[PDB]
């Protein structure tokens, strides 16, 4: 059984690397989907075919045929990403719905992400900023390197947890809070745990499980979480992403209660650690290159004098920061591809894709590829500067993705990674330690993954 | 799930390849399991450990812990061998069975096996060497090549197939008969079809399909050689092969009887059991005869000696060649064409020194053992003398296993050594097998569920006077 699609690219003329039976190539993902893409790139060229177990999987790199799939033929042929498998409820997350479920639920949140309701959203979120500041302070004054990750995972999980529940949570400073403990709890969740990665070998399990109410969430974590917005929503009524998504429940039919809860629990599980990792990586970039970091300060120094708290307005600015976010995120885009499944047979740009295939542009080959980077492994900002706005084509550098189904938290996530970066660079200055892993290694997993943890030296500003 | 078991010989000390997720070490059989266990033992020693998916194997080359596992400790702790899986009314082939069950079996056709029934069945039996000295005849007497499987193969399966079903075929002379096109559809089924290889990296999925009536067997033939059988049984109730023994056993003593429906799948597993293992070793000796023609020379005379001018073989002048039982035990010796024995480990135990947990498989590398310098002198070399009276004590039943040992050993052991003695002596009566320009020399095997040559065996035959 193991083989019977391993003979598809072979047929079509695509080349790629031979599979194994049941485990197709995917034994050569563990160094890295980063290296294990682009050393495919490298050796066969412009598109490329790989198993990851029985799923076939077509790599693409023609920016005209990335915009085809991505955007002209989105709703028409490529609108689902690759199911990992059995869910319950949280079939109406925006990022598991599928089809017209999916349009309907984007569509339904469309408004509660507009740059104006964000712009309303900040003041309430500018607060978890003095958090960071003091969780950094209290780690870095002891004289010790300071683990990234610790204060700005933090971060992250307080600020999207709150917004997506209505709760405003403090998880260094109050763990014992039920809602840090079982957040922390629902977000061990990851797409590479034994059960995912068993079902992509056998996915005719998939049918079985469902009909036995077999979930691969976390099913007790979330009822509790569920049990629990209850009671919140029901306190309310008496500018969060709570109450937005409550306000639009009165051409589609509103969000229902389980649907809505859908959103929040997807909303963290897709800004956690994309934003605690970017965080971290800009940090170390900073840290890195004084004099990018020296700019950055200035910058801040211009619109945000005398540690000024940072708004949207403000923040909205920071020009060169944007820059510097931007090319940090070239550098790491966290989610590495990005994937749809072919729902039917199409000639698109020269070539046939046949039914089923999952479509695979490969991002971080993309955004380190000398074809249209000059010394892409380099951190130069001044790509991202406004004058070289045309030479960036938004199919070969997509770390937010594109298209209708790209990241609804894009500008969000942006925002809210500026305002704490300003807040910790108002206060702090980077530096490398002894222990910095320079130049940086990484690591396997779902996201772009450090080998060691990331320890810098923070030093206070006056 | 993929690497659920593979731990285990880590945790235990036991060495051995590592093994990849689901698959475990299967990749590595496809070079030939003979081959694959010899490589083991070289590099690993005297015991190791291997995956075939998520089941574990512990390979043991002491033959005081083989005889532990075959002999001792059989019925208590490693009873049953490695289900394959789905199988529907052939649970009760005595060679699947299980437990009591299999203990219950094997003790209903113990009578069919007794020597005296052999005795009794060699005069049914020997004509089936005419037609083999017949075929072999027309294929030798235009001076080409011949195949030894063209005709080695239809008298097994004629020889089987008969005393099984209770019915004389020629295969060869006849083949339009319905049993031969049925049986050669039959024995189609191999322990290697995909089926079967799916199920190793799954074995959760036997149940349901269990559940469904489906079937590894090919229940198409099944059936119509079951209502074919049927018909026989009552033309007889108005003489002396397997059917009708097992027939006769039908009429308490410590068991109940076989059931109608346990005596068919009986006879489905003896055409298994003996068709392709009979083939395979008459093609092995007459390779060694023939590549070794002192040897022949030396059988044809004593052949001559006890069956003088061409005489009809019987069960009393075969049992007198000893020379050439010394020829068949060295062939098997090189050639012991199941490779392996195996046992399922039952419940957790502890034997001469080693802990073996609850539902590993044992297996005894018997292609290893046999050509083992470590217990044998020039053990490459075909030597038919180890097997003489005067050197029995040099050879360990626990290392020469062709047959397996102990309660769960081939049960038509003797039946077969009777069986192709009667089929040699035929040949070798009339014909001298001399290698050609064809006979791969030395012999190379491949890959298969018993061994199996890389080419087919091609000789030249030239008549006796
Ligand atoms: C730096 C932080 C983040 C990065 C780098 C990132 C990256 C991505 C990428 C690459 C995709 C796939 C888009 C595609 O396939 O075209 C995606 C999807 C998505 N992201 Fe983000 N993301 C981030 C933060 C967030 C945040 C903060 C939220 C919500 C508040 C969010 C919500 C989503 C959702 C819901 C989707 C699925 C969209 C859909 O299927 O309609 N993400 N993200
Ligand atoms: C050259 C011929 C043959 C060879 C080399 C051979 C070899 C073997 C071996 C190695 C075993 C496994 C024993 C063990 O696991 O310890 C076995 C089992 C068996 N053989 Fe034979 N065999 C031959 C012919 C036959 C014939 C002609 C029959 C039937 C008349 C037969 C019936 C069986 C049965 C029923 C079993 C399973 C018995 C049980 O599990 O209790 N075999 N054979």
């Amino acid at each position: 059984y193991g083989t019977r699609t391993h003979g598809l690219f072979k047929k079509l003329g695509i080349p790629g690397p031979t599979p194994l039976p049941f485990l197709g190539n995917a034994l050569s993902f563990r160094k890295g989907y980063w290296t294990f893409d682009m050393e495919c790139y490298k050796k066969y060229g412009k598109v490329w075919g790989i198993y990851d177990g029985q799923q076939p999987m077509l790599a693409i790199t023609d920016p005209d045929m990335i915009k085809t799939v991505l955007v002209k033929e989105c709703y028409s042929v490529f609108t689902n990403r690759r199911p990992f498998g059995p869910v319950g409820f949280m079939k109406n997350a925006i990022s598991i719905a599928e089809d017209e479920e999916w349009k309907r639920i984007r569509s339904l949140l469309s408004p509660t992400f507009t740059s104006g309701k964000l712009k309303e959203m900040v003041p309430i979120i500018a607060q978890y900023g003095d958090v960071l500041v003091r969780n950094l302070r209290r780690e870095a004054e002891t004289g010790k390197p300071v683990t990234l990750k610790h204060v700005f995972g933090a971060y992250s999980m307080d600020v999207i947890t709150s917004t997506s529940f209505g709760v405003s949570i403090d998880s260094l400073n109050n763990p014992q809070d039920p809602f840090v403990e079982n957040t922390k709890k629902l977000l061990r969740f990851n797409p590479l745990d034994p059960f995912v990665l068993s079902i992509k070998v056998f996915p005719f399990l998939t049918p079985i499980l469902e009909a036995l109410n077999i979930t691969v969430f976390p099913r007790e974590v979330i009822s509790f979480l569920t049990k629990s917005v209850k009671q919140i929503k029901e306190g309310r009524l008496k500018v969060d992403f709570l109450q937005l998504m409550i306000d639009s429940q009165n051409t589609h039919k509103a969000l229902s209660d389980l649907e809505l809860m859908a959103q929040s629990i997807i909303f963290i599980f897709a800004g956690y650690e994309t934003t605690s990792s970017v965080l971290s990586f800009i940090i170390y970039e900073l840290a890195t290159h004084p004099d990018v970091q020296q700019k950055v300060q200035k910058e801040i120094d211009t619109v945000l004098p005398n540690k000024a708290p940072p708004t949207y307005d403000t923040v909205l600015q920071l020009e060169y920061l944007d820059m510097v976010v931007n090319e940090t995120l070239r550098l790491f885009p966290v989610a590495m591809r990005l994937e749809r499944v072919c729902k039917k047979d199409v000639e698109i740009n020269g070539m046939f894709i046949p039914k089923g295939v999952v479509v695979m542009i490969p991002s971080y080959v993309l955004h380190h590829d000398p074809k249209y980077w000059t010394e892409p492994e380099k951190f130069l900002p001044e790509r991202f500067s406004a004058a070289n706005a045309d030479n960036i084509d938004p199919y070969i550098y997509t770390p937010f993705g594109s298209g209708p189904r790209n990241c609804i938290g894009m500008r969000f996530a942006l925002v809210n990674m500026k305002l704490a970066l300003v807040r910790v660079l108002q206060n702090f200055s980077f530096k490398p330690c002894k222990e910095t892993q320079i130049p940086l290694k990484l690591r396997f997993g779902g996201l772009l993954l450090t080998e060691k943890p990331i320890v810098l030296k923070a030093e206070s500003r006056d």
